[PDB]
């Protein structure tokens, strides 16, 4: 798809719009002070505009221009570019490839009633790490670790802006140990494997230390239950939003 991108307001150049349409426009953005054509592909237009055809990169950052905080009390989820007038706690976010699931919501809300200041905290898939900086944020001391390299140097980066340092290592459970143990583990990741981390966390976490357990499908909580009475911790609180849940749990 191409764009025919021009220099003015939409009110401004009303005047030469209809004959966009002619040309066979589909789409028409104003985008500050530009107005944006959409073409199937180039044609003959005496209003001097330039052409350029729409790759992702604008799509992203189209999409980019549509975010809107998100709201986990205590917690407000935002772009670098974003301003709030609130009282809730501030978190920044690069929209970059690697925090509006129900599930981080989930995790985010949990943190704050189980984390006390001073915890040691292990962010089991910490992605964007935006778990870490959030347990950073609540006076917590955190560890962030994924498996996913890749997810690393934005996790790092995230925490910069949010005038936090976590720390952030690439690896699993067993990359952790080392730092822990831990008052409190959260994990986003998804029902089966929680069922089958279920023993290594209680090992993860002093003795009444907490777990943290989201990215469940309702369908499958049963298995995170089982798994869990068994690893011998007991349930504490349940959380859900839309088709995910999250478990917590004491050791
Ligand atoms: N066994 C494993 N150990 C560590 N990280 C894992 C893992 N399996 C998956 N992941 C990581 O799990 C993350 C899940 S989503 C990241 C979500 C974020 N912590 C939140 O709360 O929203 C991904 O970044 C993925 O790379």
């Amino acid at each position: 798809m191409w764009v025919y991108r021009l220099k003015g307001t939409l009110e401004a150049l009303d005047p030469i719009l209809p004959g966009l349409f002619d040309g066979g426009a589909r789409g028409l953005w104003e985008r500050e002070g530009e107005v944006w054509a959409f073409f199937p592909a180039p044609v003959d237009l005496p209003y001097e505009g330039v052409w350029e055809e729409v790759g992702d990169e604008d799509w992203l950052e189209a999409w980019r221009r549509d975010l809107k905080p998100a709201l986990a009390p205590p917690f407000v989820v935002l772009a670098p570019w974003h301003t709030w007038e609130g009282a809730e706690i501030p978190l920044v976010i690069e929209p970059g490839m690697a925090g509006h699931h129900e599930t981080t919501r989930l995790a985010l809300k949990a943190l704050a009633r189980h984390l006390r200041p001073g915890d040691k905290v292990l962010d089991l898939g910490t992605g964007s790490g935006v778990l870490a900086i959030a347990a950073e944020k609540l006076g917590g001391k955190a560890l962030g670790v994924d498996i996913d390299p890749m997810v690393l140097p934005q996790a790092e980066a995230n925490a910069k802006r949010n005038g936090v340092r976590p720390r952030f290592l690439e690896g699993s459970l067993e990359a952790a140990l080392p730092f822990g143990p831990f008052d409190l583990l959260v994990a986003n990741l998804y029902a089966e494997l929680h069922a089958a981390l279920a023993p290594r966390y209680r090992e993860a976490l002093v003795p009444g230390g907490r777990a943290l357990l989201t990215g469940i499908l309702k369908d499958r909580a049963p298995l995170v239950r089982e798994a869990m009475a068994g690893a011998g911790f007991r349930p504490l609180e349940e959380a859900a939003e839309g088709e995910w849940v999250l478990l917590a749990y004491g050791r």
